[PDB]
Parts: C-alpha cells; sequence; structure tokens
C-alpha cells in the first residue's frame, strides 16, 4: 500500500463487498475514512468506517457525510459492548451535516407522496438532509454546540410542515435528545481538513470505504433511481478535502453477478429462476429488514462506464462462489438500440428501456471454490471468467472473493 | 508557454471576485476545451479584444465558458453544472451579433440540472423568510436548483426532449406553492418557451462523460474555469454563506466525472487584499478608511443593489486553509496595484482564541466571530505598477510582499495581475 489514499469504491448499484475489502485492507491503513452518504449497512458497521476490526486504525467520518447522531452512537455503543475500543479511535469533521427524525419521516411521505414514481429509498432520511445542506438551511455537528441550535431546528420542522403538511413528530422531545447526545460527541469532534492534510503530510496510509455505489451517484448514476451524493471518485476529493494528487489507488469492487435494490431500471435483471438462484445463493436481502435484491447478469456495459467515471485502478471481483453452481453464465457485453450500438451509457431513461441486450455466454465450472486461497488453485472456467472481464474492461482484476468470510479473499497481486 | 495534455484548473481561492478572468483568458490560447465543472450564471466575465486596425470589442461571457474567446477552443458544460436556458441563449445570442461564434463550439451535457424561473423566486422568498439571517444569495436560483437536484425532483437537459416535462414541470410548481404559498408564475407559458429553448439546444447536446473521457484520451488540453470561489464551497466555505456547488477542486472530478489523475495543474487566484459579500464574520474586514481605500480603488462595488463588497487586509490564514484543501500548483495574485498607494499594508498571519492558536480556519462562525487576527505590517513600494510587464520591473517592496506570500503558503506566484486590462499581466515562471 502506497502512502495517501487508496480508495474502495462500489462499481455497481451497491451491495458489492465493499465493507468486506475495507476490512482486509485496512490491515495495512493508518486510517481508515468515510467521506460521503449516511447510515447503509455491511458485513457491524453502518456510519463508521469498516476498518476498525484493526485495533490500530483510526477512523474518520468526512466532512460530505451526514450523519444520523442516534445511530452512530447505537452503533458504537454495540460495537463496544461486543470488546471492539472505538471510542478513542475516531475523529468526526465538525462540517457533517445532521440527519434529523423529521428527515426520516418525510423521505417516507416524499416517496408516498410520488406513488408509482417512487425512487424505493432507504427511508434514512439521507436524500432529505442532502437537500437540506443544498439549501443552506441543515445543521452540522459544530451546531450541536450552538445555543441557536433548538429554534434552527424548530423552524426545520416547521419548513418540512409547510410541504408536507402536519405529521406527528415530538420536536421538543427530539432537541433534547440530540443536545444530550453532544455531549458524547464532543471527544471526538475534529477540524476535517486539518486532520486529513496533517495526516498526508506525515505519510500516513489513508483508506477511503466508499458508501453506496457508482450506478447510484447523484450526478452519473440511474437518475433520479440514485442516492443523493457523489458516491463516485469526486466525492472522496470533496467529501475529505483533500487534493486529487492524494489519491494513489481507486479500486473498483465488481460484483459477479449484478445487484439492485429499490427503484429504477436494471437491464440484465432475470425475473425467473436465475434471479431467484443469485437471490437465495448470494443471500441478497437486507439484514435486518428481509428488503430482498432485484438480481441480474454481469453487466460489462455498466462496468465500462463505471470504469469510465471512476478510472480504478485494479477491481476487486466478489462473490465469484455465487456462479459456482451455474451450467452456463451470461455476461452483457453490449445494448443495441434499433439494431444500432448503443455508445456509454444513457442518461435518458427511456433510451435505456429500448435497449436489446447482447450477451456472451461462457461456460461454468460447477466446482466449489469458496476454500480457494490463490489465484492457481481456480477452476479453469472460474480464471476464463476473471480474465474475460479484466480483457473487456482494460482493468486487472487484483482480488477476488470466494465467501463472506474475513479469510475468503484470493490476492493475485 | 505550453499547457499540459489533461486538465488544468482556475480556481477562485477566497470570497470570489478574485480576478480570475485575466487568467482563464491567458490559459485558453493554451487550450482546446474550456469548461465548467458546477455553479451556475455567476462567472461573469468581459474580455476585450484588440483587432488588427486597433480597434477594442467588449465580449461578455458568463454560463458561457469564457475561453470561447479563443476561436480555435470548444467550450463544454460539464453535467454539475445548473442552467437557466433562456440566460444562456442571451448570453450566446449576444455574442454572436458581435461576431464571436458559439453555436457549432458549444457542448452541453445532458445530465446538467435546469434551473426554472419558480427557482429565482423561491431564491428571493426563502431569503425574504430569513430576513436578518438572510444569506445574501444572487436570487439566481442556484440553491433552489441543487436542492431540487439533491431531492431527485429536479429536471435535466435530457428531459427536455421528454414526454413527461410538462407533468413533471407542473408538479415541481405544485411542491413550491405547497413550501413557500401561490406566487405568480405563468407555467404554462414557461412549459411552452421551454420546449422552443429545447429545439435551439438540440445541436448542443452530448453525453459528458463520454466526451470529456474521449477528449483526454485523444491527448487534448482542457481548461476548467471554476466559478466562485473557496470560502463559498458548499462543504468547506463560511457555512451557510456559502454557494449550492463544490466550489473546490473535489468539484472538478465530480462536475467533470474524470479521474482524479487527469488533473495536472490547479493555479489559485488569490486577490492581494480580501472581499466578501454576504453576511457572516470576516475576521481582516475594515470599517474604516483602509476599507474604503480598497473599495474605491478596487472598484469592488460589483453590478447590483446589496452587494457592493466588503473589504479588508490580506488574510494568509484564510489562503493557508484555502490551499490544504484544494492543493494549489501555483497561484495567481491579483489586484496587486490597489495597494500601490499603501504606505503600509497589513496580512493576517494568525488567528487566536482565547489566548489559544487556532489551527485551520473554525467550521463554527461564533468561534470565528471571536478571532484575534494576528498581523505582519509589510512596508509598500508607493509606485504605480501596473505597466510593469516583467518581474524585474517591480519595485523591491512588491517583489516582498509576493515573496512573503509564497513562503507563507509553500505555493509559489506564477501570475501577478497588476491592472484590469488584458495584457496587464506579469508571468513569472
Ligand atoms: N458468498 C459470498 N458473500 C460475500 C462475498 N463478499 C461479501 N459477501 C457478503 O455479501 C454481502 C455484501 O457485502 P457488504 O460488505 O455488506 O457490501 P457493501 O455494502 O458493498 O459493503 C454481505 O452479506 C457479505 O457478507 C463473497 O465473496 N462471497
Ligand atoms: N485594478 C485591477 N483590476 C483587476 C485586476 N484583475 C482583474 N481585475 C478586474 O476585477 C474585476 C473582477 O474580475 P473578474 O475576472 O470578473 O473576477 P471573477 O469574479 O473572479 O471571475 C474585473 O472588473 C477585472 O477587470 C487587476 O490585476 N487589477
Ligand atoms: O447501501 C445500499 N445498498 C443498495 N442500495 C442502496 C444503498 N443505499 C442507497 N441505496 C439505493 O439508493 C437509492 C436511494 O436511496 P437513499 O440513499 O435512501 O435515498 C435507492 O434505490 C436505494 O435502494
Ligand atoms: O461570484 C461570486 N462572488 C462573490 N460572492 C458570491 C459569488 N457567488 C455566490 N456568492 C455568495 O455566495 C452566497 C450564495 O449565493 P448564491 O450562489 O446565489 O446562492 C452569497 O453569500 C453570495 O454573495
Amino acid at each position: 500500500s502506497p502512502e495517501g489514499v487508496t480508495v474502495v469504491l462500489g462499481a455497481q448499484w451497491g451491495d458489492e463487498g465493499k465493507g468486506k475489502l475495507v476490512d482486509i485492507l485496512a490491515a495495512e491503513a493508518d486510517i481508515c475514512a468515510r467521506c460521503a452518504g449516511g447510515n447503509n449497512a455491511g458485513h457491524a458497521f453502518n456510519l463508521l468506517p469498516s476498518g476498525l476490526i484493526n485495533p490500530e486504525c483510526t477512523a474518520f467520518i468526512g466532512s460530505g457525510v451526514v450523519v444520523h447522531v442516534p445511530s452512530l452512537f447505537n452503533e458504537l455503543d454495540t460495537l463496544e459492548r461486543k470488546g471492539l475500543k472505538v471510542a478513542g479511535r475516531l475523529l468526526v469533521s465538525d462540517r457533517a451535516h445532521l440527519v434529523m427524525g423529521f428527515h426520516q419521516i418525510v423521505d417516507g411521505l416524499k416517496e408516498v407522496e410520488l406513488g408509482g414514481s417512487s425512487i424505493g429509498t432507504t427511508r434514512k432520511g439521507i436524500g432529505p438532509a442532502y437537500s437540506s445542506k443544498a439549501s443552506r438551511s441543515g445543521l452540522r455537528v459544530h451546531h450541536l454546540f450552538d445555543p441557536t441550535f433548538p429554534a434552527k431546528f424548530r423552524k426545520l420542522v416547521e419548513g418540512r410542515f409547510k410541504r408536507y403538511g402536519h405529521f406527528e413528530f415530538d420536536t421538543e422531545g427530539e432537541i433534547e435528545m440530540y443536545l444530550a447526545f453532544a455531549e458524547r460527541l464532543r471527544p471526538f469532534i475534529v477540524d476535517g481538513p486539518t486532520f486529513m492534510h496533517n495526516a498526508l503530510s506525515s505519510g500516513k496510509r489513508v483508506l477511503v470505504e466508499g458508501a453506496n455505489a457508482l450506478m447510484l451517484d447523484l450526478d452519473y448514476g440511474t437518475y433520479p433511481f440514485v442516492t443523493s451524493s457523489s458516491t463516485s471518485i469526486g466525492g472522496v476529493v470533496s467529501g475529505l478535502g483533500i487534493s486529487p494528487f492524494a489519491i494513489k489507488r481507486v479500486v473498483g469492487v465488481i460484483k459477479a453477478y449484478t445487484t439492485r435494490v429499490g427503484g429504477g431500471p436494471f437491464p440484465t435483471e432475470d425475473l425467473a429462476t436465475v434471479g431467484e438462484t443469485l437471490q437465495e445463493v448470494g443471500a441478497e436481502y437486507g439484514t435486518v429488514t428481509g428488503r430482498r435484491r432485484r438480481c441480474g447478469w454481469l453487466d460489462l456495459v455498466v462496468m465500462k462506464y463505471s470504469t469510465m467515471i471512476n478510472g480504478y485502478t485494479s477491481l476487486n471481483l466478489t462473490k465469484l462462489d455465487v456462479l459456482d453452481g451455474f451450467e452456463e453464465i451470461k455476461v452483457a457485453t453490449g445494448y443495441k438500440i434499433d439494431g444500432v450500438e448503443v455508445e456509454g451509457f444513457p442518461a435518458d431513461l427511456d433510451r435505456l428501456a429500448k435497449v436489446e441486450v447482447q450477451y456472451a455466454t461462457l461456460p461454468g465450472w460447477k466446482t466449489d471454490i469458496s476454500n480457494c486461497k490463490t489465484y492457481e488453485e481456480f477452476p479453469e472456467n472460474a480464471k476464463a471468467y476473471i480474465k474475460f472481464i479484466e480483457d473487456y474492461l482494460g482493468v486487472k482484476v487484483q482480488y477476488v472473493g470466494v465467501g463472506p468470510g474475513r479469510d475468503q479473499n484470493v490476492i493475485i497481486f
């Protein structure tokens, strides 16, 4: 690992296995950071950087993140209860924005207001928090120590009532609770820009855990079926307030098949037995919610676009073991509209809907690879699958996931 | 001096109005593509060109990249921008009537967001609603457009060709009516106007990611004209007295959808004294004769009622912070001539709160309000430098001012502005 920043980014529509790779690479990092997004889960980490199992790794929450403070401490207190010493190893930018209870409520209210046109958000208030941020009415970590916090909070609620009508919300109770958490948060708070600048100047190795994934990027994803932050490489630069020159590696986490959860287009979605098999074998459902994910074939048209935006220096191909039982595996290699090859990935979703997907069909290996520890142990047709992806995308696969465990990662170089 | 293949960025380093236009003009001569990556129509530049008959012509740019002044350049509006389409075409048509060809050389990302008439209206309504706590926005709808973008209700360039555009537009109006009450707005007339602009815009529309990727892979020189400035950055500026885009270097990466590895040069535009427009603290602000002198000699008035500029000494605590975030490869020191009449010049070198040295720049504005500013006092040069064309010509104490800034920030000054005229610059290296 070089001095400077190594980034782990999700390449598709999330749930690729970023947390797993971060836990692995954090063994070689001084600092593990979140740069954007809010609380969404990885395998017990949600808001906290997934590198904290390394006892000596420091966790940092950047200015680009939106933080639901009660959830942060529920997460922290649980980790500590399990025996992990986190409290002295966690720093939070005083410029991070605050997700409030009413953000979570109006997230759902808007989704209902949309009816059939709903996005399928996680209902965690992420969009409303980022919209308040853009408006500059949003509250930030430093406001927790500002005597005007209650007045500003009340006005925020009043504005949501105007927009969405009355809803039940204990405004004064929520204010009281947040200020109570402020006392617990105080020791974690830092000036983010100077913290990161000092780290980089000192020759530290910084590992950045991207949230969500590229096709959920507010600018470059399948808008409006996206999250409300930059999930892509620019979000690292902005979210941590660092120079682009500090970025040394950008690892793209690419699942061996495609998933998305929530609404929007999905060109290689399978609505029959393949999709069901990927869902079951790949355990593609929410850990607490049971929220089942849409599944389909690997889509390298998506990956070509993803690579164009993020500029991956290498790939982590994940969940390859989920395909161990397949006789044949399809991989999307092109989109056509009206018999004509499509350039790049379309911004217009009605154009995307006209796409006829072109597939390669590759033979399966029909072998359990979950105990493979080196590239040479892979079955020939698994090797072929890896090479097919590399050759198509022009980026080498550096890491292969063959099971959920920390140990089930094959390092190729 | 040749520009490198890849991306050169011009960024404002303070609170705007530094004087970015002249450097963009200088660097556009060595650019293939000139791009806007974020922000809206607050990048007003006028470039005055002398022709082969010795006559001067003034060309005005705002949404359009100023590098169009180079007739061989292509202009690009990135995905991260918010576009008021009526303004865009007013700007374009004004230039073409003056003989500057724009159509055919202008490309617009189909993922850029649209600033609508109702965004401008509610910008104002919110500002009124805030009373004494107003931000001092330019009332151009920029915040409301970025808020709608974050909500994912906002409309993008591709929607102009979408059969559901009228229905979606109506729903957006309806939402603003719920939040702010009914204001006068000709919804159906506006829809019609936008469908008309859509046909004018059709030839310009491009897939932004592909356009830029192909440009970079074919070795093009891309100049990015940053809008606003670092201390107006949504994340890193004096929030809430900031704009609603990333004005910092990350907004280039996001706004153009490129790899950070494509960034080659990042020039920070640092005015020789500090100005602010809008509320909140201003550590080096002068409310007496120095501030009045800076305002008059620097012509720091702006073009809109209520936006006359607050003026103060150069603040290098601000500039250290700005440099940390943006990673400048060199600096453009502007309006150095505005100090030509000063006997002594103060420069902020440190902040203290409660006797202790603040490190970096404080996120909390109540802490910022408490800062005790430490100043260096430098001797003036008391000579007119506005006809200087080479570094050697500078008076010793102007040289000393430059060097003081360099040594403090650890970044060299490459370009010095010594007047408003197109060629009133000194290139040091
Ligand atoms: N079978 C299998 N499961 C994996 C693998 N990698 C990760 N997982 C699991 O797949 C799911 C997605 O991983 P996670 O780290 O939470 O994704 P993230 O949101 O991108 O951080 C989790 O349930 C993981 O335990 C793999 O290589 N094989
Ligand atoms: N006296 C003086 N005026 C300058 C100088 N550089 C730029 N200006 C003027 O400052 C004003 C703001 O410049 P502009 O390029 O529009 O600034 P921007 O807001 O940073 O993009 C313009 O009227 C310039 O002509 C300089 O070096 N000296
Ligand atoms: O961690 C994640 N995994 C998978 N999808 C996500 C995740 N976070 C957000 N999304 C999706 O992003 C879109 C917006 O959700 P939001 O981020 O809750 O506003 C929806 O399609 C979500 O399902
Ligand atoms: O170009 C600029 N020069 C100086 N201040 C600006 C500029 N653009 C935005 N601002 C300031 O940024 C804040 C937000 O304005 P907005 O970008 O119109 O929303 C206000 O304090 C403005 O005065």
